[PDB]
């Protein structure tokens, strides 16, 4: 029991989504800019040798943020399941008792900087150039670590409460900084990668500075305490309980995309890694749309399960599906008519716009099914029962995907690239259909 500060808690619900989504949408977008407008730099004061540095580096960046993401999400879906179900101070408790595990790790990485950095970095496709570059990238970022985690903690708790707005600002603002701050070093000076990393730390510094305000200074939205508040919860088990699938879901891809990257270092030393690199930020970018609609119900479907207005969550959960679906067909469409024009950033051969878009064609007559197949994922996760999402993730990500790339590539072709995806997802979907008539309880409405 606390003071439910302004935000909402008001059940104004399908503008609770309206208003909630767009914030994510926005900075989610913005910061995706930073990529672009930053890497396009790293593709200058350095060439492509380091554009690859970055990209090898990457999944090690993700190896951390996943753990903290868990710990983040956990927080959210705890702190939502405990603000309708109004344990208003269990909240206060959690928050800090996460900051623990964080500042625990914040150091595991400060350690691992001065440790497992190189060991693992060289441990696949180490190109002497790129080696040094990705080292030069990863070192600072870990120094380093703290600002980083706390700030994904922050941005996830504060959604988990309600500030999608102050969110924006946790994004918008590295972003703006992390351009001008790059230009500062990267081109402006000449500290390239070596210096883009120490930019993107001074980024994540000058936010944390600020989230401290939206947690201490006129502590905003909700329960937030700071001298002894946290020690080491018995809740730790409650958060890892949650995040359990949450961090699976990254270490699912992340850990498998070390592979596809390091195996695409054995053929294409760099030329091809900078096009892994690229072909991502169009998936994720044109994922956002969905991603962001997701993070709206992160916590909406949060204070209403709780002990609150069950009648008004199906309203979300239905709506939530509903929207996603129109942006399912959405992305899908424009994914399949403009697959030229986006293969005009890829302008090379007339066989590059051939099997280079033979893939980008009926690879994605799945997309339109993905809407729910990923909405599903939030509403086993906002409702801290991440045991069926767990079951659900390792379906989508591994147990059906590799077994089917494997069952195709044990000779079947660069079709074992095709069928291995469009068909994988569908079972994830059909399964995710079942996962819901499994509970005529999320949607006990239609």
């Amino acid at each position: 029991q606390k003071q439910q500060s302004e935000r909402l808690g008001t059940e104004a619900i399908p503008k609770l989504l309206r208003s909630l989504s767009i914030p994510a949408m926005i900075g989610m977008f913005v910061m995706a800019l930073y990529n672009v407008v930053d890497t396009i730099f790293i593709s200058y004061a350095v060439g492509i040798e380091g554009v690859a540095g970055v990209t090898i580096a990457f999944p090690i960046m993700m190896i951390m943020m996943s753990m903290a993401g868990a710990l983040g999400i956990g927080g959210a879906s705890v702190i939502s399941r405990r603000l309708g179900e109004r344990r208003g101070e269990e909240a206060n408790q959690v928050f800090g008792n996460i900051l623990t595990v964080i500042l625990v790790l914040s150091v595991i990485g400060f350690i691992s900087a001065f440790t497992l950095l190189g060991p693992a970095l060289q441990l696949f496709g180490a190109t002497s150039v790129t080696q040094g570059y990705a080292t030069d990238y990863l070192f600072p970022i870990l120094l380093g670590s703290i600002f980083f985690f706390f700030a994904f903690a922050a941005n996830n708790i504060i959604r988990s409460e309600g500030n999608a707005t102050f969110a924006m600002v946790t994004m918008i603002v590295p972003a703006v900084l992390n351009i001008l701050l790059d230009v500062l070093f990267i081109f402006g000076l000449n500290m390239g990668v070596l210096g883009a990393s120490i930019a993107t730390v001074i980024a994540q510094a000058s936010v944390t500075g600020l989230v401290l305000r939206y947690f201490l200074t006129g502590k905003s939205t909700l329960s937030l305490h700071w001298s002894d508040l946290r020690m080491k919860g018995s809740v730790i088990k409650e958060v890892c309980l949650v995040g359990l699938p949450a961090f699976v879901q990254q270490s699912s891809a992340s850990l498998m995309m070390i592979a596809i990257n390091s195996m695409l270092l054995r053929f294409g030393s760099d030329f091809y890694v900078g096009v892994f690199g690229l072909v991502q930020r169009i998936m994720m970018f044109v994922m956002m749309p969905m991603m962001g609609i997701m993070q709206a119900m992160q916590p909406i479907v949060g204070y209403n399960y709780g002990a609150k207005q069950y009648s008004r969550l199906r309203e979300t959960v239905m709506l939530g599906f509903k929207v996603a679906t129109i942006f399912s067909i959405g992305i899908f469409a424009l994914l399949m008519l403009f697959p030229e024009a986006l293969l005009r950033v890829f302008t090379a051969d007339r066989e590059v716009i051939q099997a280079g878009v033979s893939a980008m064609h009926i690879l994605f007559c799945v997309t339109f099914l993905i809407g729910a197949q990923i909405v599903a994922g939030g509403l086993y996760q906002s409702l801290g029962k991440p045991k069926q999402a767990l079951i659900l993730s390792l379906s989508r990500q591994i147990i059906f995907l590799i077994p089917l790339v494997l069952i195709l590539p044990h000779i079947f072709g660069l079709s074992g690239v095709w069928w291995a995806f469009p068909i994988a997802d569908v079972l994830s979907f059909i399964l995710t259909v079942v996962l819901l008539y499994r509970d005529r309880n999320v949607f006990f409405l239609k």
